């Protein structure tokens, strides 16, 4: 075909393609690695891989079925599975109930623990345990997302989808909010030490890197800014918190006694200086909106000097894009998978183990070929299209300069 309407169809089973290699992180690679042990409560057991299989041997059925309406090309399948995915959603409803009992028996089987963590550390857990019990839910919003730009190009069954999907996914808008942020809050504790922060009545806002002052000079500190507490670090093997800032209600304001601004506390108070003009007017209006309103990535931030939020990692997700394209600096083909604001490197289409990995934080995006420049570090990318060219700068863009 030579138009806007087929590229869509190749964007949407391309990233059917890897949906289903992440439901095969479930139902085949962490299925395996639970019969081999048998360490896993048959109460449990039963209730993260019913809610899961039937996903998969109907989106292999889907993708078999968009597959062969490509093949016979160089619409009707939209409308036709996406009114039988309704037959699914009662497993949907199961996930956040799943997501919940995964960490509740990781809070009492030691072994479940060590195990879960060993298994996070395997080559096709590329991201953490937890996130992959979302991309069920992850997938009906870029089914909305794909829908949606169909509605905007063809000038009567692709208005049906998104009537669908829309009424679907904003029912299922309950459980897809929930344990997204009760994700992003247990993952976290994964990363900080002497805390002992799981609060029923508590969110996340965002966190980075603030080059804190102090009477030596500037010490680069981390910096969690929760709905209720403020926290930091203090620079072994994970990030071990220093000090915590009860928000409601304290008092922030500028300064210059360096491009900064302070933080006065009913408690203590405390001066940190920004890494820009734009990383302060970030985390100022992060803050008081949480004080007003009051009444791993990780890593990645603290080395890169940069900060990230829940509106970023909503962002990060809507601009989910998969396929292919080709890379070298100054052609190698291959599998490119972009996913957490990260790129994701296969050899090929058909694996099931990253080559490498791009975190694409602080990288600019410039110029069917782009650049992503940043420091030292230069790839260039050339897309497969010319509506591939256009999405795939459409995703990547939205998700690392601006």
């Amino acid at each position: 075909h030579m138009d806007k309407a087929y590229f869509i169809a190749k964007e949407v089973s391309t990233t059917e393609r890897t949906y289903l290699k992440d439901l095969e992180v479930i139902t085949s690679w962490f299925q395996s690695t639970v019969s081999k042990e048998d360490a896993m409560p048959e109460a449990l057991k039963s209730l993260i891989f019913p809610n899961f299989e039937p996903l998969h041997k109907f989106h292999t059925n889907f993708l078999k079925e968009i597959e062969q309406r490509l093949a016979l090309w160089e619409g009707d399948v939209m409308l036709k599975n996406i009114q039988g995915m309704k037959h699914l959603a009662a497993h949907l409803w199961k996930h956040s109930e799943a997501l919940e009992a995964l960490e509740n028996g990781i809070k009492s089987s030691r072994r479940l623990e060590n195990f879960c963590r060993d298994f996070e550390l395997q080559k096709v857990c590329y991201l953490p345990l937890n996130t992959f019990l979302l991309r069920p839910l992850h997938r009906l919003m870029h089914y909305k997302q794909v829908l949606e730009r169909l509605c905007k190009h063809h000038p009567r069954d692709c208005r049906a989808a998104l009537a669908e999907i829309t009424e679907m996914v904003a029912q299922l808008h309950g459980t897809m909010i929930k344990m997204e942020n009760f994700q992003k809050l247990h993952e976290l504790k994964k990363d900080l030490i002497g805390i002992d922060l799981v609060v029923p009545g508590r969110e996340f806002i965002r966190l980075g890197s603030l080059s804190k002052l102090s009477g030596k000079g500037l010490q680069q500190r981390m910096f969690f800014l929760f709905n209720d507490v403020l926290l930091y670090t203090s620079r072994s093997n994970q990030f071990k918190v220093h000090g915590q800032l009860p928000l409601y209600g304290m008092t922030i304001e500028e300064s210059e006694d360096p491009h900064c601004l302070t933080l006065r506390g009913q408690r203590q108070s405390i001066i940190v200086a920004a890494s820009s003009r734009s990383e302060m007017e970030k985390w100022v209006e992060d803050i008081q909106m949480a004080i007003d309103l009051a009444e791993t990535m990780v890593h990645v931030c603290w080395h890169r000097n940069t900060s990230v939020s829940m509106v970023d990692f909503s962002i990060a997700v809507e601009n989910q894009l998969s396929g292919n394209l080709l890379r070298k600096f100054k052609w190698q083909k291959l599998w490119v998978v972009f996913t957490n604001f990260c790129l994701f490197f296969y050899k090929s289409h058909q694996d099931n183990h990253p080559l490498a990995s791009l975190p694409l934080l602080g990288y600019s995006l410039t110029i069917y070929v782009f650049k992503l420049h940043f420091k030292s570090h230069v790839y260039y990318f050339r897309a497969e299209s010319e509506y591939t060219f256009e999405r795939w700068m459409e995703v990547i863009r939205s998700a690392t300069s601006s």
